[PDB]
């Protein structure tokens, strides 16, 4: 069986479809009992962000720019494509509500409660100027070294 | 022995080649390949002589008119210019004698690649089994996962 | 004793700098990287102190002339806004110095990074081995399944 499995996704887009697929395939695999590690970089750092407990202390012009005008959390995110201005997430989220797809925000929230463990790409922390207290409290600060330990302690690997 | 599973995730014509010009060579190699589709990636399987609109809500019925009707129309990840930049790969794959996509799909088929539907998204976007090419079986998440753990090639495309 | 392959489909200059940083430290680790670079991914591998347009077809120079002549020009994923928007990702990790796409290329190539240019892509789009970085090798999808296969993490970007 797969209880003893170990999946490392490294989460690079910031793209609502591409964030809802991996935690669709996160929860999936901790309700298999796999253990699931999700590095966001660059884009997909947008993910973990808490809207609640957002800042823009001491932080450059450039970095309270991004924070401001990025998206403030993860249900806020861009379709890849379709978008449409904001509309064609507006027909996908929609069919989803048909099928009582759940979305993206609450697909975190699952995530989070079968403990997931997210990380947050140490240099995309430090280019965009997030502080550790603008992400969910359990996200850990991981380098890319780390992110290689446990890429190749794992079963299965992939870029999204 | 060796086995490969690509998840492919894009709807883009140009990742689609990738994909199965991959799986194609592999299957040459006698590599067994599984190529689940998911989301977009499910407008590959479209049977453009087998499309159908009843018994869907309003929302899926727009959805299956209006997006690419099988493989040889999904729109280039880059430089499309409305069908035109596409138009130009294709007139640079054709001076080299490189496979279309819809060529390259149906050697995968011929050579049993074995082509997998995301369940959730089959359901989401509202196609019929009947819609997609008769070999295609729906598979869900956690089939997916155990295929991609058994295999020793696992891409997310 | 540790191997890694990815597959650079992206021609993006954010994807390709994830892709970079990832080789590099993993070369520091004594990993061994083979970078496959197959479509946009191509254009990571342009030495701009070489071009030529000789023997080529219309499209081809069209091509080659049009698009970016080296790793630093290549565009962002998203938001690249004329330029201006990766003048904006620019200017931040410039504050951060942290290092450019073309320093990291450098690095790579330094610590002997394998990077292969996959051969349908190279006939389809035009490129000569001489345009490419002289250590490049070309490389057919066979060969890099091959690869991959051996390897302990594979990823597609
Ligand atoms: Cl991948
Ligand atoms: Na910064
Ligand atoms: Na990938
Ligand atoms: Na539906
Ligand atoms: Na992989
Ligand atoms: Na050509």
């Amino acid at each position: 069986g797969m209880e003893n499995k170990k999946m490392n996704l490294l989460l690079f887009s910031g793209d609502y479809d591409k964030a809802l697929a991996s935690l669709i395939i996160a929860n999936a695999a901790r309700e298999m009992e796999i253990e699931v590690t999700i590095f966001c970089a660059f884009w997909g750092l947008l993910l973990l962000r808490d809207p609640e407990k957002a800042s823009q202390e001491d932080k450059s012009l450039y970095e309270q720019a991004f924070s401001s005008l990025t998206p403030r959390e993860a249900e806020e995110l861009p379709l890849s494509k379709m978008n449409l201005g904001g509309i064609g997430k507006k027909m996908l989220l929609e069919m989803m509500k048909e099928e009582k797809a759940p979305k993206l925000s609450d697909l975190l929230s699952g995530a989070r409660k079968k403990e997931v463990k997210f990380y947050a790409c140490q240099l995309s922390v430090e280019i965009m100027g997030f502080k550790k207290e603008e992400l969910f409290p359990e996200v850990q600060i991981m380098d890319v070294k780390e992110y290689l330990k446990n890429a190749l302690e794992s079963d299965l690997q992939l870029f999204i």
